[PDB]
């Protein structure tokens, strides 16, 4: 059976929470963050790769504007490399590519999507693969303001994603299961920059129907 309780915090796969900014790149940070973790897991080393690498580059997303991380796993692919944040780092605006193979740190094989709306899927890849970008309504005040606890409002709207963060693990917190989720708006935002999540409450949020993993 798949373990009750997954943290890849602690086994050494996730980097620091960054702070996006101004710029719509969340779903840069998320493929990134997902990368990150199939590195550690590959090559044992854990490094922070360059989310834009993607934001300039990926040219089938609108940078600053949005874009979809099967997109940015795509682009890895074809690009055969994305840069490390060393070497092109984060500055939160929209430039012209810069990317150079010189500061390559990492290759992608392409991606697998999890089944829409379907959270024991979504379980068994966060269990077997690692981290796992997905997509949220991030819309409401009670998400904004999120302090702690697990995060539950009747008023989420699985059909309105409008925001990209990375799951990282689940769990259970006084009797409630739970998506433990990596944002990108900084450490000061909710609990340290994360954010648990309500599991298997009927896709509560839209949590899985988009996500995808990159293949490496
Ligand atoms: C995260 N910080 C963030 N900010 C702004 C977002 C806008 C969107 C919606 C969106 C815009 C553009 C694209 N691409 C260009 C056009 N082609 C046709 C499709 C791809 C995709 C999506 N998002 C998304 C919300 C849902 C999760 C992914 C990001 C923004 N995210």
């Amino acid at each position: 059976r798949a373990p009750d309780s997954v943290d890849y915090r602690k086994k050494g796969y996730v980097t620091p929470v960054k702070n996006q900014g101004q710029c719509g790149s969340c779903w840069a940070f998320s493929s990134v963050g997902a990368l990150e973790g199939q590195l550690k897991k590959k090559t044992g080393k854990l490094l922070n790769l360059s989310p834009q690498n993607l934001v300039d580059c990926v040219s089938e997303n609108d940078g600053c504007g949005g874009g979809y991380m099967t997109n940015a796993f795509q682009y890895v692919q074809k690009n055969r490399g994305i840069d490390s944040e060393d070497a092109y780092p984060y500055v939160g605006q929209e430039e012209s590519c810069m990317y150079n193979p010189t500061g390559k740190a990492a290759k992608c094989r392409g991606y697998r999507e999890i089944p829409e709306g379907n959270e024991k899927a979504l379980k068994r890849a966060v269990a077997r693969v690692g981290p796992v970008s997905v997509a949220i309504d991030a819309s409401l005040t009670s998400f904004q303001f999120y302090s702690k606890g697990v995060y539950y409002d009747e008023s989420c709207n699985s059909d309105n994603l409008n925001h990209a963060v990375l799951a990282v693990g689940y769990g259970i917190q006084k009797g409630n299961k739970h998506w433990i989720i990596k944002n990108s708006w900084g450490e000061n935002w909710g609990n340290k920059g994360y954010i648990l999540m309500a599991r298997n409450k009927n896709n509560a949020c839209g949590i899985a129907n988009l996500a995808s993993f990159p293949k490496m």
